[PDB]
């Protein structure tokens, strides 16, 4: 039937140790994003869906730009002017552990906007939610492909 | 634009070291499957698309069973009686390097049979191409999710 769940295991790019799992679950109000990552420098990291489910490059550049089927500007999750892939920042604690849970009202699992087969990228720096086209989040520290869950 | 290419980076399950990249490219005659893997025990390894793009489990069991949207029997790539996910065996050389190239006439990138967001599983043992429902290929040595390529 209709995909209710997506799963993304992220793997570090060259010179990083960032790992973890992101799950996407259909909720009444949209899609519940739950991320559990480790090996991050403490503080805020850009947390995005990129347009290619291609994590073959050593530095994650194969994932391409932000997933942007609506051809909009880069912004914050709460902005109307955002990429579908703009999931904001994930915060790592003093031990490099990062937990995020929020409800996204734009991401879907079917049709032109479907995130299935796209990539998750975690960035080295904070997404400032304003600078075009990526929020100045800098290098890619981890990459994974979003798959169909059950 | 219609997806012309899919990419799958495989990562080992916990007790293994198997890595590599699999590409799927639309050709005139079907889909060209190209696999380049390393860290395999020499000999033949079951090489399958599984139904869930979920590589979160320690042992790859999260990937579920064979991708089988037609509800058919397990077989060889050349068989009419096969799962969409039945891509046969990949052979590793004496150094653990494995190359496979063949044209698959069943796998597609859109609709009910789409392999996008499904998993690749590499098995410890040979797929015997006959035993139901999995070809008796034994443990899962590597898992990856099939993503959209540029
Ligand atoms: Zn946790
Ligand atoms: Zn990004
Ligand atoms: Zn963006
Ligand atoms: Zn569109
Ligand atoms: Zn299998
Ligand atoms: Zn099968
Ligand atoms: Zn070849
Ligand atoms: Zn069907």
């Amino acid at each position: 039937g209709k995909t209710q769940k997506a799963v993304c295991v992220i793997y570090p790019t060259q010179d990083y140790k960032v790992t973890g799992v992101i799950t996407f679950t259909k909720s009444d109000d949209g899609v519940k994003v739950v991320a559990d990552l480790n090996g991050l420098s403490p503080g805020k990291h850009g947390f995005h869906i990129h347009e290619c489910g291609d994590c073959s490059a050593s530095d994650g550049t194969s994932a391409g730009g932000h997933f942007n089927p609506e051809e909009k500007s880069h912004g914050a999750p709460m902005d109307m002017s955002r990429h579908i892939g703009d999931l904001g920042n994930i915060t790592a604690d003093e031990n490099g552990k990062a937990h995020l849970e929020y409800i996204d009202k734009m991401i879907v699992f079917e049709g032109e906007h479907s995130i299935i087969g796209r990539s998750m990228i975690v960035h080295k720096n904070e997404d400032d939610l304003k600078t075009q086209p990526t929020g100045n989040a800098g290098a890619r520290v981890a990459c994974g492909v979003i798959g169909i869950g059950k």
